[PDB]
């Protein structure tokens, strides 16, 4: 991974305060659950996904990482084997994208709503709409996976449940910038984002050893290498991509920040954290 390792300089305060938010929302209810959470290194992961963020902006990234893993745990048992009970939970969470939740919504849904509320404030309406669609793709991916439990086939599903795109979206919010929306939709940026998704699920399946079960580990390492080389090839096209879409000066700087603080960080930060996390 020829990308520099980076960590937010406010990482120590973020890690020390990380429990206050999931506790106040009823996501962590026992001291043993709290310690199990601390052992995940989730604020550490957030500070490497979002090295450009400090303060409340970094706190939002920590809460998203905290929420991601508390949410995914709810599908390890029988619920994940049943698409009807999986969809019943996802529908209650995704409902936060469309309006206020009823007080009777489960705590994990109130937690997502508090993150989504903070995610959208101060972003353009079109950014929020697109980021909401990414979330729905993620929730629908859980329903599809539970249906399959009850390579190309695995990717088309794992590319949504891996949760990379909502992680990248938050880097924009945490950095208070938006990549030009017509460049987000560009074929070149779409290929860059797909590499970031694929490298994340490949690295995870190896650290979680699933693509291996589906020589195999060696072939997956070569695919990570091939895609990282193509990623750099695609980065070198961005100057000409910017000209094709007639980006002005502020738009070129937002594209540059998207490249370095959102796409590169989700690739590199995942690699560093997988090597020193307590989940593995
Ligand atoms: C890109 C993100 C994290 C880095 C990649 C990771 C850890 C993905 C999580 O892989 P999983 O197989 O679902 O569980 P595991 O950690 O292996 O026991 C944020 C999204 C994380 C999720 C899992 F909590 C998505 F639900
Ligand atoms: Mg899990
Ligand atoms: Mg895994």
């Amino acid at each position: 991974i020829p990308l520099p390792g980076r960590q937010s300089p406010d990482h120590a305060r973020a890690e020390a305060e990380q429990l206050a938010w999931p506790r106040s929302l009823g996501l962590i209810r026992s001291d043993a659950a709290a310690e199990r959470h601390l052992r995940g290194g989730y604020a550490d992961l957030a500070s490497r996904f979002y090295p450009h963020a400090t303060g409340a902006d970094l706190d939002l990234g920590v809460d998203l990482m905290s929420w991601f893993f508390l949410f995914d745990d709810l599908f390890d048992g029988p619920r994940g084997e049943n698409p009807e009970d999986t969809k019943q939970l996802t529908d209650q969470v995704a409902a936060a994208l469309d309006g206020p939740l009823p007080d009777t919504a489960p705590p994990i849904a109130h937690g997502f709503a508090d993150i989504w509320r903070r995610t959208c404030e101060g972003m353009t309406p079109a950014w929020c709409a697109r980021s909401a669609r990414h979330w729905r793709n993620y929730f629908d991916g859980y329903v599809d996976e539970a249906e399959s439990r009850f390579a190309a086939q695995y990717l088309a599903m794992r590319r949504h449940t891996i949760g990379v795109q909502p992680t990248v979206d938050l880097a924009e919010r945490a950095g208070r910038f938006e990549v030009p929306h017509r460049v987000f939709d560009s074929a070149v940026m779409s290929a860059m984002l797909q590499i970031a998704v694929d490298v994340n699920l490949l690295l995870n399946d190896i650290a979680s050893l699933n693509m291996v079960m589906i020589r195999s580990v060696s072939h997956m390492q070569n695919e990570v290498r091939a895609r990282l080389e193509q990623y750099l090839l695609l980065e070198s096209c961005l100057p000409k991509v910017g000209e094709i879409y007639q980006l002005d000066t502020a738009e070129r700087e937002a594209l540059e920040r998207y490249r370095t603080d959102a796409v590169r960080t989700v690739i590199r930060g995942s690699y560093d954290w997988h090597r020193s996390s307590g989940r593995y």
